[PDB]
């Protein structure tokens, strides 16, 4: 057999709001959207979004995404996402950092999930 | 830019035990292991595992994985996991789901 790809599942109390942010703001496309679950895609990456009732879940939900052209993606999103991450009143992203595992930045979405984007 | 691959982050109150399950029982390899975070890998798929203090998180954590040879993977795991536990294979793609010791539920779908 061969395991070929994986799809992280972000969580949210407001599923429709999460889909709108990932698509209308970050440029992912809607693969499918149901009231309690959805799938969004950009290039070879699909992210699912699932409904939850306890905010503790997205508050502890993470995902990692590998990217060719990290600075370009950061530039695009910097136009529409705040870089004041310590202000958790809304979505925001960090600056690019050089972590042991790679050059990356992270973005906290409106639901609270933290998705890290790392340069290939 | 191009988004090339994604890595789901499973959650666990016991990261080491989750690593033990995914590697010894499910046949993933250890990519790296720290007390509060770890990475396991099989073929092109890497799963990260992060520590949490609230069991509600893994009890609501999901991930999907695509596979060539779904029936072979099911047969391999049916020798080490109760049918942690896994569902039967059913048509939705064709898939089965597996709940790990930490509570995460990962679905495996046939390409
Ligand atoms: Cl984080
Ligand atoms: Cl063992
Ligand atoms: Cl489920
Ligand atoms: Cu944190
Ligand atoms: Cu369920």
């Amino acid at each position: 057999a061969k395991l070929t790809s994986a799809v992280p599942v972000l969580t949210a109390r407001d599923v429709a709001g999460a889909v709108e942010f990932w698509t209308d703001r970050l440029g992912f496309s809607r693969d499918f959207v149901e009231d309690d679950f959805a799938g969004v895609v950009r290039d070879d990456v699909t992210l699912f979004i699932s409904a939850v009732q306890d905010q503790v879940v997205p508050d502890n939900t993470l995902a990692w995404v590998w990217v060719r052209g990290l600075d370009e993606l950061y530039a695009e999103w910097s136009e529409v996402v705040s870089t004041n991450f310590r202000d958790a009143s809304g979505p925001a992203m960090t600056e690019i950092g050089e972590q042991p595992w790679g050059r990356e930045f992270a973005l906290r979405d409106p639901a609270g999930n933290c998705v890290h984007f790392v340069a290939e």
